[PDB]
């Protein structure tokens, strides 16, 4: 089979790696030529336009920043498009996933969306997995070459779908990831070493996380049953962590808006329900 | 045969009160709210009649308030009922009022040992359980036969501060955690689709975030960080699409502007080719 990639950032060089030694011919195109040096070391094709890049395969995944770079990128290529399956796995909104299929769809392409939820390292590792979204049939004809990237999760015809999936996924990872950072930096103000955190963090990481049943149960439910930990408690720790970081001098945006989702669900009289109320809040 | 008292029957109190008698303690208690104490003094648990009286019951004396202001409005009119105790304060505050509540007891003749519990109260004595310590080691290991019941002890040092801070730090991690997956649900909700579909997916995800813990460590602490795997402007790209499919999905925008806002200024500083990690020039 003939892959096309259009991007060679970590993700698209290791998407390109893992097709050729799955034995697919792929052709890359990146904005940056020089990128693609390693992957045509390996027998990638490099095609001179994004265009000659789309004629070199019916099958072109995108891993670029967002859906503008693929306009960008694509805006010129006129017929160059019609009957490719385009399989973007860039981030971007559902909403503007959405307007790429009806935009990829007027020049006779097909789009599946996708988004790959493990970093460059582990693309086509056991870990790998990628959320799918589009027209079943299109992604079923080409699924027997993207599983080499990683399991396919096929979510639905909703092009938005695999999209909604990818930035829901990246809230709970790049807000933590943050939060990381913020539990460092107040240890860091205050002379102690990040570095003896760590265990504890993966600890409290772990229990987080066996929340989730109970999150879902609670908002679903919109029933908040307040006695094992009040938003009036959670909200009391979510202003000391805002004022120690006030005191370490520290930044303060990240605490700043966890306080505010407890202060607005107090005001709103849920100071003695669940934390889950602040879903009153979010929603 | 030991003795301790627990002043504040919130769900962490009455689960210390439990796992302390279980172990063959004497646990005299005492509440704002009398009545919380039902199911504590149906286990042996003693409900002095005063704040001053539930300190004369013990040497050991624990503190499960929300914060250390209410602390000073149960032990205000205490005087030298104070005077020779040994108060473990495992209530939640900031590190500064943390030492200042130290010098506050000091006077009154009391020692302070500050900590934290790093569980629920379902989990107040299971092998999970842990807690930080700090303030007089020798102190401490006096009443560490008793404490070691709630859960391991983690003594950290002689600054009150420290188990204060490390208990910041670990909420800082845990409330932010939460809040992101609420966001995280309300924006499939929104949108129409089931929060229950994300849950494997946000738990696979929260370990893959935790693995990187060791990389975050060590990039911060050289202040360097090479983008080859990720940039800033990748994931702060990302960041902005949160905002922008929660602002289309009429979904909160504090906690995503947060972060997004993270990523804007690290951008701005000259880091959008370099590693995510890039963001504790602007955090720090
Ligand atoms: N890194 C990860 O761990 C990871 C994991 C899962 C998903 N993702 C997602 O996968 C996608 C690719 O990420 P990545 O980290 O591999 O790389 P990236 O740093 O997003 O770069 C991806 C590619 O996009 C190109 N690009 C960006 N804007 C462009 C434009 N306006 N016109 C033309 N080309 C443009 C870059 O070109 P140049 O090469 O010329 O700079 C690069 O080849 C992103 O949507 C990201 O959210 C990343
Ligand atoms: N829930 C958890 O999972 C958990 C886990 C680890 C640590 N913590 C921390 O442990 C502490 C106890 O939390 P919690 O969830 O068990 O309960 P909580 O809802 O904070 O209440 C704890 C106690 O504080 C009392 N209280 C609050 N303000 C007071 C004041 N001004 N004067 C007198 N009493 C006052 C309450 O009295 P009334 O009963 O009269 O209202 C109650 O006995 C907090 O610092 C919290 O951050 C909680
Ligand atoms: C969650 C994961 C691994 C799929 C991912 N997607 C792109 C955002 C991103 C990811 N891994 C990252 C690691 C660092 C910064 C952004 C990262
Ligand atoms: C992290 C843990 C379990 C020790 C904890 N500390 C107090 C804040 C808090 C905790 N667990 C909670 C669960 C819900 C709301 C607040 C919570």
């Amino acid at each position: 089979t003939s892959a096309t990639v259009i991007g060679l950032g970590p993700m698209g060089q290791a998407m390109v790696r893992v097709l050729l030694e799955h034995g697919t011919a792929v052709t890359v195109w990146n904005r940056t030529k020089s990128r693609a040096d390693d992957v045509v070391a390996r027998g990638a094709v490099l095609a001179g336009t994004p265009a000659e890049a789309l004629k070199a395969a019916g099958l072109v995944i995108l891993s670029l920043t967002d859906y503008q770079a693929m306009y960008d990128v694509l805006g010129d290529a006129g017929e160059a498009l019609a009957g490719r399956v385009v399989v973007n796995l860039s981030s971007d909104t559902p909403q503007r996933t959405r307007e790429a299929a009806a935009w990829l769809a007027k020049r006779g392409a097909t789009l599946v969306a996708g988004g790959i939820m493990v970093p460059a390292p582990l693309v086509g590792a056991e870990a790998s997995y990628v959320f799918y979204s589009g027209p079943r049939d299109v992604f079923a004809e080409h699924e027997p070459v993207l599983r080499h990237i990683g399991r396919p999760e096929y979510l639905g015809e909703d092009h938005g779908l695999a999209q909604l999936f990818y930035q829901a996924e990246l809230t709970v990872f790049l807000t933590s990831l943050s939060a990381y950072l913020q539990a460092f930096a107040l240890l860091a103000a205050e002379g102690a070493d990040p570095a003896r955190l760590v265990p504890f963090a993966r600890e409290v990481s772990g229990l987080a996380a066996s929340y989730l049943d109970e999150t879902v149960s609670q908002t679903r439910a919109r029933a908040y049953p307040g006695d094992l930990s009040t938003a009036t408690m959670a909200g009391a720790t979510a202003e000391h962590i805002l004022q120690a970081c006030r005191d370490a001098g520290v930044d303060l945006a990240l605490p700043e808006a966890v306080k505010s989702q407890y202060d607005r669900a107090i005001a709103a009289g849920h100071g003695g329900d669940n934390w889950t109320s602040l879903w009153e809040v979010v929603a």
